[PDB]
């Protein structure tokens, strides 16, 4: 099982981008689902958090009304709109999945990891 992150490249602060997460296969369980960031030199952060249907988010203090997760059950997609981005912000990106919502925000909650994509915001 394959988490593949995109969306991922060069923008400009006060911008948006969206980013998607996609998988190698389907599972028959439902799963919540988180993205994750991690700056040159630090650990990766939680970002933001759904729950299997959809009807639970919650956020990271720092993208807070800022970032929007969805996601597409039918296409299998995990979205991250992206608005009012700032130089931080500039991290790798990953997306992974966990089998409850309450641990999939905590860094050692989740049973998959994506590669990561690279978001960079110049001023
Ligand atoms: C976490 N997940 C990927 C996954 C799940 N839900 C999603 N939901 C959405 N909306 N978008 C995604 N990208 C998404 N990705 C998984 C997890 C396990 C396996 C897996 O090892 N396959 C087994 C394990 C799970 C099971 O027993 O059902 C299987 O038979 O499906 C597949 C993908």
């Amino acid at each position: 099982v394959q988490l593949v992150e995109s969306g991922g490249g060069l923008v400009q602060a006060g911008g948006s981008l969206r980013l998607s997460c996609a998988a190698s296969r389907r599972s028959s369980r439902s799963w919540a689902m988180a993205w994750f960031r991690q700056a040159p030199g630090k650990e990766r952060e939680f970002v933001a958090k759904i729950s299997g249907d959809g009807r639970l988010t919650t956020y990271g203090d720092s993208v807070k009304g800022r970032f929007t997760i969805s996601r597409d059950n039918a296409e299998y997609l995990v979205y991250l709109q992206m608005d009012s981005l700032k130089p931080e912000d500039t991290a790798v990106y990953y997306c992974a999945a966990d089998d409850n919502y309450v641990t999939a925000s905590w860094r050692s909650g989740p049973d998959y990891w994506g590669q990561g994509t690279q978001v960079t915001v110049s001023s």
